[PDB]
């Protein structure tokens, strides 16, 4: 019921560079999710057009920011396309990407890992911040699964039992003990501000009730 699967070599030296690399601009890898989140909600935005029962899993079109500082956690939920079982395995680690060696030459010849995302790779600067992500998505087309890795070249694909989603994508941050600025209010509003300014789609930050 859990299948394992290796990252493709490239990808998996790419995320040992964003894990072992000193880099202190850590807050980018929210501005990267959030994109993706954008992506994924340009593109039901778009089949809907002219398919509007595709919407029939949900009209609502939002990014939600989810911290729990008990859980040490950050979640990014969208009611974007999702992803089927094969987006998850040939799209998050087993395919090459042209991207993702043309990043890591970048990075050779001097570029800064903040252009992750104009190689097609911006996801995998989540682990700047997470020892451990989780991704739950639902595609109209099939269930509801959970991707999920702490890298070391593997990760983990199995059906989703929890809370039905609906449709959509949630990225789910088990932040490394130093990150856990990324659970404050400010911190996080202060990011979306900086660099998020423009997007299409309502962000709302949820707050929790102090300790
Ligand atoms: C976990 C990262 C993430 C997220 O944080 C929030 C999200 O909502 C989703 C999505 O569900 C999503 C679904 C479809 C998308 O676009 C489909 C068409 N395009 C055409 C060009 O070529 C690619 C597909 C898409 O665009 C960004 C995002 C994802 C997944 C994601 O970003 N992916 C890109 C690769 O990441 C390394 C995986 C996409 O597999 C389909």
């Amino acid at each position: 019921e859990v299948e394992t699967f290796a990252f493709q070599a490239e990808i998996a030296q790419l995320m040992s560079l964003i894990i072992n690399t000193f880099y202190s601009n850590k807050e980018i890898f929210l501005r990267e999710l959030i994109s993706n989140s954008s992506d994924a909600l340009d593109k039901i935005r778009y089949e809907s057009l002219t398919d509007p029962s595709k919407l029939d899993s949900g009209k609502e079109l939002h990014i939600n920011l989810i911290p729990n500082k008990q859980d040490r956690t950050l979640t990014i939920v969208d009611t974007g396309i999702g992803m089927t079982k094969a987006d998850l395995i040939n799209n998050l680690g087993t395919i090459a990407k042209s991207g993702t060696k043309a990043f890591m030459e970048a990075l050779q010849a001097g570029a800064d890992i903040s252009m992750i995302g104009q190689f097609g790779v911006g996801f995998y600067s989540a682990y700047l911040v997470a020892e451990k992500v989780t991704v739950i998505t639902k595609h109209n087309d099939d269930e509801q699964y959970a991707w999920e890795s702490s890298a070391g070249g593997s990760f983990t694909v199995r059906t989703d039992t929890g809370e039905p989603m609906g449709r959509g994508t949630k990225v789910i941050l088990h932040l490394k003990e130093d990150q856990t600025e990324y659970l404050e209010e400010r911190r996080i509003k202060e990011i979306v501000k900086k660099h998020s300014q423009f997007i299409g789609y309502p962000i709302t930050l949820f707050v929790e009730k102090e300790r």
